[PDB]
């Protein structure tokens, strides 16, 4: 499995405990923090860091995943991108896709705010387990995420 394959297998089963209430209002109320910086997300997420070795960039990939996923009331939807949902809800908004585009252009301080935007913009369900992935490789010098985003959205 890929590392967005694995959390989501993770969410799942969370979601599928008791304990999801109380994860998935940890997980909503982070989304008014920057991703990592919850303490109450975080009982929810470091028994599966812990699991593998990661840089602090990647902990907080997980954290915002984690919150979106809940914003979403966890609606996986395998092959349904963010950014093929983004055209579908650009055919109604023209505006949309300028949001699209600056999303593509965020930078560190940038893509947490603008990730969020994004997911709280489309409709239905996505694929978190390839928006973590995405995101785990979104600081590459070679943006070839952003590169295969805008691919989905232009070929959509």
């Amino acid at each position: 499995m890929s590392p967005g394959e694995r959390f989501l297998d993770w969410l799942k089963r969370l979601q599928g405990q008791k304990a999801w209430t109380a994860a998935r209002a940890a997980f909503r109320r982070s989304l008014a923090f920057p991703p990592g910086a919850y303490p109450r997300a975080m009982p929810y997420v470091e028994p599966f860091l812990a699991k593998g070795d990661w840089r602090q960039e990647e902990r907080e990939a997980h954290y915002l995943v984690a919150a979106l996923y809940a914003l979403k009331d966890g609606d996986h939807q395998v092959g349904r991108t963010l950014a093929r949902a983004l055209w579908e809800k650009a055919q109604g908004s023209a505006s949309v896709e300028k949001r699209f585009l600056a999303l593509l252009e965020a930078d560190r301080d940038q893509i947490a705010f603008r990730l969020r935007q994004a997911v709280a913009l489309v409709e239905g369900g996505i694929d978190f387990a390839r928006l973590l992935d995405d995101l785990l490789r979104w600081f590459s010098p070679e943006r070839h995420v952003q590169a295969r985003w805008a691919r989905e959205y232009y070929g959509a």
